[PDB]
């Protein structure tokens, strides 16, 4: 289990990859389900932070199926222009191992399915400050669209355990930028 | 497609059962899938309603190595006997086959993902008037826990179709009472 596992248009999931252990996640009003770690992780966070009455998991592991759901319903209801910005191609998505967590506002109407709000907010601000504390990092900044193939997601979280996340956030990286330099590096 | 299949701890799912169709459902603060007539059903109950902004869809689809997810969870934060109240045993929830709905308030804050609140609202007395005229069922009535087993779950509902629901509510029957109903009148 590669918790530094590179998932995205350029690099899909095989078809003969173990689909992740499973655990049913806390902090959210609905059963959403995390690689063991993740749960405990994000419950740590959550729990260190004093977050439990702001914030809420929307999103955790979704099957390949699931995720052609979400993709077919965005393209359907939102358009192909939206749906390729927001939603990653069924195959490509990290949902589909257990390692994103979607995050959202516990005080929240409008609130979206393909874009849950987690923005302008002091709980939002203080999640940012300590995340990458417990593993995890914002997965889709914004302006590194062209990297990641993804447009801004503050909701999205990425789960690649310690001390990378660490790493990774102190130089506002993306995964793939993680990733480069480690092949940079082995390559020097 | 059987929509009145029985599915209960004494009629376990078997692996004779192919996965249920799947579509995203709307009316909800975060992706549920369900059997595509279901979710078109409760889209248009909802809209009939004009429940939009008052319910909302807290689960939906679950696979099996979910259920059994979330029943050993509900087995550490609440014991067992509240566990087998609530809880379906894996492999007999009628969410695994995606024709079953969690259905909660879409204002509550810190809701509970077991038992989700769907009493005493002007929202749930008018959903509790009209969902057995798009299909829907209320599956573990009050009364009903002996021949159920399963505790009053008033969020819990299944879609069986029309005139089912409409037979089945009318007589404030279970599903089983239905499926007993349905073979004592062939005999005739
Ligand atoms: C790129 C992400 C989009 P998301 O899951 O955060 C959004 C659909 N809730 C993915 O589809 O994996
Ligand atoms: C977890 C909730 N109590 P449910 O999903 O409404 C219970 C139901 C019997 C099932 O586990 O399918
Ligand atoms: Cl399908
Ligand atoms: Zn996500
Ligand atoms: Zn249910």
């Amino acid at each position: 289990m590669n918790t530094l596992q590179l998932i995205n248009k350029n690099h899909p999931l095989k078809k003969n990859q173990e689909p992740p252990h499973l655990v049913l996640a806390p902090f959210s009003d609905h059963d959403v389900y995390l690689q063991p770690e993740v749960a405990k992780q994000w419950e740590r966070l959550v729990r260190a932070t004093g977050l439990e009455k702001d914030i809420r998991l929307v999103s955790g592991y979704r099957t390949e199926k699931e995720q052609r759901r979400l993709w077919e319903y965005s393209l359907k209801e939102n358009g192909l222009a939206y749906t390729k910005q927001f939603v990653a191609l069924p195959g490509c998505s990290e949902h589909q191992i257990g390692l994103a967590i979607d995050v959202g506002l516990k005080k929240q109407e409008d609130d979206d399915l393909i874009c849950p709000h987690f923005r302008d907010s002091a709980a939002a601000d203080l999640f940012m400050q300590q995340m990458m504390n417990y593993g995890f990092i914002l997965r889709y900044p914004e302006d590194k669209q062209e990297i990641t193939g993804i447009s801004y997601e503050p909701w999205h979280f990425r789960y690649v355990g310690l001390p990378h996340s660490q790493v990774i956030t102190a130089q506002k990286w993306t995964l793939e930028e993680y990733h480069d330099y480690l092949a940079q590096t082995v390559r020097q």
